[PDB]
């Protein structure tokens, strides 16, 4: 119980690009942030609120590894304000905004340090396939896109293992094989526990040049049952069961969830939808399969005009079975080396 609170819960997402700090609420807060020096500080204000347990805990939040934050202080500097204070490791141009309350989180407050590759894309946040035959006259250029991160953990398991765990796990898996491809290049869109936007994702394939792009994840259905790996591709003229329907409604809640502030279109799809097919045959060696074809939906990170672009459910997490799978190391590589596989199998 909580109803009398005003600050509910404090999160720190440390990342290299940017480390976020969030405060959630019951109320829109009403804040004041500034710097100070000797040393570089971050610090801010916040109004209607009472000192207490949750806040006060905001300390032993702060790891020993954040990039930016080197301690944080918070006390009650007025009988309405509550004061924090981020002591940090480099320079800042700290970004703050308010997000209202939505997919099962009160108000929010986020505040991201940035610093004074991927920072190129967010703060701009206001090229394609090279020429030749990928494979043949130059490196086919990969681009893995873990799902979610940070703020965003994704469908959670009954177990509570998280989606953004998994799929981050399965990516690095599948990054090192790839890796010792010499055929091929690898980039990720992420490759910690930090929260990239959907189309900030899209525009880092658009920006490295990726061939093929694959979105790797781990969903949820609100029933226990469904089971199997799944593979999909983009449609924006409607999808092609209610399943797939279903979870590009909850992939592209992902920007809510985690919080930010034509011609050539039909000819990638039938790229993606083979490219798909190879994925699809090779995780059925390997896994139950949820549907024996290659679904399409409105997901918003396959809406890159000119890349071949998948997202490949490695399995439901909202399933007790798959959860538990999910979590092995065997069946991860499994995965990885299905997803390469089918790569491979794709450029033949
Ligand atoms: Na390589
Ligand atoms: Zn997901």
């Amino acid at each position: 119980f909580q109803g009398h609170m005003q600050v509910v819960a404090v999160r720190v997402w440390p990342a290299s690009s940017y480390t976020r700090v969030t405060v959630e609420s019951n109320r829109q807060l009403k804040y004041k942030q500034f710097a100070l020096s000797n040393p570089e500080r971050v610090v801010v204000d916040i109004e209607d609120v009472n000192l207490n347990s949750v806040l006060k805990g905001m300390a032993a939040q702060i790891r020993a590894d954040d990039p930016f934050i080197k301690s944080a202080r918070v006390g009650q500097f007025d009988p309405q304000t509550v004061r924090m204070v981020f002591e940090l490791k480099q320079n800042v141009k700290p970004q703050l905004f308010a997000l209202a309350p939505v997919a099962g989180f009160k108000e929010r407050l986020v505040m991201d340090l940035y610093p004074a590759p991927l920072l190129a894309l967010l703060e701009d946040y206001n090229s394609g396939p090279q020429p030749g035959k990928a494979g043949r006259d130059r490196p086919i250029v990969i681009m893995l896109d873990p799902g979610h991160g940070g703020e965003d953990s994704g469908a959670v398991g009954k177990y509570k293992t998280r989606e953004k765990d998994v799929v981050l796990q399965i990516a690095r898996r599948l990054r090192s094989l790839i890796e010792k491809e010499g055929n091929m290049k690898v980039y990720m869109t992420r490759n910690e526990d930090i929260f990239i936007p959907l189309q900030v994702r899209v525009a880092k394939a658009q920006k490295q040049r990726a061939d093929l792009f694959v979105s790797i994840h781990a969903d949820a259905f609100t029933s226990r049952q469904p089971s199997g790996s799944s593979v999909f591709a983009l449609s924006t003229k409607g999808a092609t069961s209610t399943a797939a329907k279903y979870l590009a409604q909850t992939q592209n809640a992902s920007d809510l969830i985690g919080g930010v502030s034509d011609m050539v279109q039909s000819l990638t799809i039938a790229d993606s939808l083979k490219f798909g097919k190879a994925v699809l045959n090779k995780l059925g060696k390997i896994n139950k399969l949820h549907k024996n074809q290659v679904e399409q939906a409105g997901f918003a990170v396959l809406k890159a005009p000119d890349i071949p672009s998948i997202l490949v459910e490695t399995a439901f997490i909202s399933n007790v079975e798959e959860e538990r799978k999910l979590k092995t190391a065997t069946f991860q590589q499994e995965v990885a080396e299905s997803i390469l596989a089918g790569i491979k199998a794709y450029f033949a």
